[PDB]
């Protein structure tokens, strides 16, 4: 009865659904079978998979379909993670059913889970992986037959938290999972001018749906007062050791007899640790013991670990003697609070104070699905939110305040980057000559891009005031041989090592598409222009530095047309990690500045066509990353300041 | 067989659909009458409307419906600028169906469709009383019914061109249409959360419709080119008449003759003039007239409004003797040209290739109007468009240029406000006191506000360098004073005089609503905070004024929230006319620089709370507003800075 609607529908069409055993996948999978499509439903787990399959079968039929064992097939124990799983899961869909029609990208998983700071770089790139590199593997796979038969539809389930055209949504403790929303989004961005006319691509992308957060809540809870906890220890020794004598190892040493009340009252103790050791006392529930204690083993050892990634010398068994605090570390009290506090923050976003379902959702995508005359765009099937959003792509900016570069002179600047050699030596020039730094770190790719820039530098080298250190692959370590041998950095600037590639974008309509992208060309793609970025960003807040610019790719007048859409997939992509970044580091007390500084822009018109305006576009590129590096002075970091000079994006 | 997806659909709904004897409207209220609802068509032509409703009653007797005459009702004769006739039809509609539950505000007009500086402002009034201010109307008197029954849905029927959440797009010619659709947009986008839960607002925004550009297309290709020599003509005359000691009257006798060569070939004309005639001699069809005669009537009586418009002092019968020259003035091969130029550029937009039909538009639509879980969206039922976009919302800049800076010194500064005393007297006192103005002309809208203003600058009116004029409604006879007494301005600042006001934007479920904020109050709402600006803009540029900057209303950490959400309404809306004047002032060479500061921001947390950040936000503001009206020196106004310079806004 309430099915009549989508009765043929999508008669005719064949239908891949990865994650189709739960969730709004296997929703969405259901109704396009009632609509008349025929689907393949992958997923990891065979249990799951074969229950949905035999739900939609016996629905078909009640219905009135016949033979229903041929309208539903699935693909268990297919982790999309995997190139080979997903090379598998085409071979079998095409055995089952020839072209597919509507590829359906849904598969996701929730990722890391963890603050940038807190996130080990294979988590971050199996999060890529899974919830984005996946969805290119099989559009990779499965255009050039759409193409060949003359129609598809690509549709990429991304969220609202992968953010809009032109506004990133921060998604704090979620970064990974955020740019791979958002990459989901950017792709159908910029491919639907390579794959008109014959293939429509779109992103969904719902808010909270009913079962999206799958005692549970309460661990959760938890965690979140624990990593509170650790944030705030984290931010006060950071910030104690950068003004005290005392090196990190004995500034760990003034919490080890884990006593809150003791390090309030040493009058040796940094200001900075007695306040806190204050605020704990007055802030926290007399019946727990986080308000006694300063922490417990598993805070200890994962403060320890940022410690150590930001390249802090410490024992590794300094925290083996800590006295345990008696158990409730936080009281049920404090725990149900929190998590009352996370329920009634999700449904107090809602304008329509209801929470959707995931049948709902998956209604409103396969009505979406009918229609033949959208591509490049994001439908929101439910919506009206209260959330944070971050615009950008503002142009029209000037310098800094003189105060603001007047915190430049003496500094320690990091310049990371090895293609864009031009930009590296202006800049270098700049903080050297200008505004008075003491010493700019040079850190590239290669021994080539190093005797690159120590020759364009030669003056600067000679005289003691530009380092070259060589990454390769590895440029958390090089960063600690930088940390060091030079002190720990200021400013910072990170360029990608590599440039866009010149390959096409889509084949011709009768062609095997062999020079086209390939999956491993598009994941390398993400290595060095998204993970490049999320790794320095990790690195230098972990180490202290007190601003950082990310750099996306420079588009000019004569960028191939593929650049162009390659350069805007990874500068809207980019820009969800900026934004949530930057208020990760807001809302737990870093001092440190995060910033993008754009090179891309959106269209070829819009690029410097002459020596006078590339001269005019160069100084506003100077500009632009001195008015984001440039610390702010004492009397300037308030919180509103706070949130204006972090999260932000500026096209040069 | 088509329809049977619809049938059902929307079975027990009542729907109100103006501008519904054609277009997407009429086919939206046939999809809606075929999927179940009753529909109240509205329309200016009685006889068109009689057509869709015989059309749309024999399809609902084909598919199997009943006594088709109680399920389509007509209101023609309903012009929806009017509202006596809103009211009208309210009542008809409440009399046949009872209460509405799916209001389709479709009705709206092309518009004025000129250029600002050729607008007329009550032809700009006129576009939004029937596409902006009609929508407000009918959910004023629609929305009690509906919130009493516990449901309702108010769908607004934008354009592309309405921009989009923070970017704005371009619409040249058509800046009046392009507010129209921006507000229908924001009034969703704000609204929302009043409305919710019992009500829907969104809107749908299609790109290109097969029909909507509705022998005519020949006509407008002409038009096109007469205006192309109206703008050359006028840029040329205005750019000589500011260096050349010649009066604007002495310099249009020079045309006089109407001879392209002559002019040309004149030693004592001024470069400007000789170069624009060489052009056109070049640039020019040599069987056309226009490539040997500077003008015809037409072009000349509207030439002649723009110099009396902008103050410039002329005789009426000026051109009185004009020759007239001999048809073609633009050939059938330049007039073909652009024409397939503007067809060709509109099929260029599309990813798909391929115009959509109102059909299916309309189909899209009526399946979107099922979901209830989306408000305050922006559907796009037809999309996948190439098209320029202009970002807003950028927070992060500096002060502009020393070089840019310096162009102030000995300026004529005007600004304009009335309630924003604190920022005025400061703007007055940077201006004067940091950068060297010469004088400031404050044009306020009362005694009273001149009388404050003149306390608060006492110093600088007792030396002569800050003179006070009173405008009331009459702020272009305002600035012709200024203009005769104190001479043409360089910067400008508009700002509003009023503040916003502070009624309810709903009302409680059991109300009458009569404190609810009125429609007349949303049309003074737009005159004060929409037509201000423009009227400003139309007047300024015509003036020839070097920089404008539009400012939007202050939002506080103590704002109401219904303060917040006229706020943000006025500030997504006037990004619409910011950046479409942008785009024409560049595109015809006129060298205004026209931009947009925001005194609004998005959510409340973001407002300072502290004397501190409240000196930190002023500083901000003066920081902003001389970033965008300090002029461009010579060395620097390229055609890529230009574009920056142009169109933006940025958030203090
Ligand atoms: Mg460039
Ligand atoms: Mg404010």
């Amino acid at each position: 009865g309430w099915a009549e609607s989508l009765i043929g529908l999508h008669l005719g069409k064949v239908a891949l659904i990865t994650g189709g055993s739960a969730g709004i996948g296997g929703q969405i999978g259901r109704l396009l079978a009632l609509s008349g499509a025929r689907v393949m439903l992958a997923a990891r787990d065979r249990h799951k998979l074969e229950q949905m399959q035999a739900m939609i079968q016996s629905e078909l039929a009640e219905v009135g379909y016949t033979d229903v064992e041929d309208r539903v097939h699935i693909a268990p124990g297919c982790d999309v993670s995997s190139e080979a799983q997903l090379a598998d899961l085409v071979e079998r869909t095409l055995s089952a059913f020839g072209t597919v029609d509507y590829l359906i990208n849904n598969a996701g998983i929730a990722g890391v889970e963890e603050m940038v700071i807190d996130m080990p770089v294979e988590g971050w790139r199996h999060t890529l992986f899974a919830n984005l590199i996946s969805n290119y593997s099989l559009m990779r796979k499965l255009a050039p037959l759409m193409k060949k038969q003359g129609s598809g539809y690509i549709l990429n389930v991304s969220s609202y938290f992968g953010g809009e055209k032109d506004a990133a949504i921060p998604y704090p403790n979620r970064a990974d999972y955020a740019v791979s929303k958002a990459g989901q989004r950017a792709m159908a961005e910029v491919f639907a001018r390579f794959l008109g006319p014959e293939i429509q691509i779109n992103a969904i992308a719902p808010g909270p749906v009913e079962g999206d957060r799958l005692g549970l809540f309460a661990r959760r809870a938890r965690l979140i007062l624990e990593n509170k906890r650790l944030n705030e220890l984290h931010a006060a020794l950071i910030a104690a050791a950068r003004t005290d004598e005392r090196s990190m190892h004995e500034l760990v040493e003034l919490l080890l007899p884990n006593d809150v009340a003791a390090l309030e009252q040493n009058p040796a103790a940094p200001t900075a640790l007695r306040e806190l050791a204050r605020r704990f006392r007055s802030e926290g529930d007399p019946a727990a013991s986080s308000s006694s204690a300063l922490l417990n083993r598993s805070i200890a050892a994962k403060l320890l670990a940022r410690l150590h990634n930001g390249g802090y010398v410490l024992p590794a068994d300094i925290f083996a003697n800590l006295p345990n605090p008696p158990d409730p570390f936080f009281t049920r009290a404090q725990i149900d609070r929190e998590a009352r506090k996370v329920r009634d923050g999700i449904m107090g976003m809602l304008y329509l104070q209801r929470m959707p379902t995931e049948f709902d959702v998956a209604m409103a995508t396969v009505y979406y699905l009918a229609d033949r005359n959208v591509s490049g765009e994001t439908f929101h099937p439910s919506g009206g939110l209260r959330y944070e959003r971050t615009p950008t792509g503002g142009e029209l900016f000037g310098l800094p305040s003189p105060e603001r570069l007047a915190e430049l002179v003496g500094s320690t600047v990091y310049l990371i980057g090895e293609h864009l050699t031009e930009h590296l030596n202006l800049l270098a020039r700049a903080y050297l000559e200008r505004y008075g730094a003491r010493q700019v770190v040079m850190i590239v790719e290669t021994e080539t891009g190093a005797e690159t820039m120590r020759r364009l530098l030669h003056d600067h080298v000679e005289a003691g005031r530009l380092m070259t250190i060589v990454a390769g692959d590895q440029i958390e370590a090089a960063i600690d041989q930088a940390i060091t041998r030079y002190g720990r950095p200021g400013p910072v600037v990170c360029t990608p090592f590599r440039p866009l590639p010149t390959v096409p974008l889509v084949g011709r309509k009768d062609s095997d598409w062999s020079t086209v992208l390939s999956e491993a060309e598009f994941a390398e793609l993400c290595e060095h222009q998204l993970t490049h970025h999320f790794r320095v960003a990790r690195k230098i807040a972990l180490s202290d530095g007190a601003s950082l610019a990310l750099v996306t790719p420079e588009t000019t007048a004569t960028s191939t047309t593929e650049q162009f859409a390659l350069a805007n997939f990874i500068k809207t992509t980019l820009h969800a990690f900026t934004a949530t970044i930057g208020v990760e580091s807001e809302r737990t007390a870093q001092r440190i500045l995060i910033n993008q500084v754009d090179l891309t822009r959106r269209a070829r018109a819009e690029e410097p066509r002459d020596p006078h305006e590339r001269q005019q576009e160069l100084e506003r590129f100077i500009e632009a990353v001195l008015l984001v590096t440039a610390p702010l002075p004492p009397e300037a970091d308030t919180r509103y300041a706070g949130r204006i000079h972090r999260g932000r994006a500026i096209t040069v």
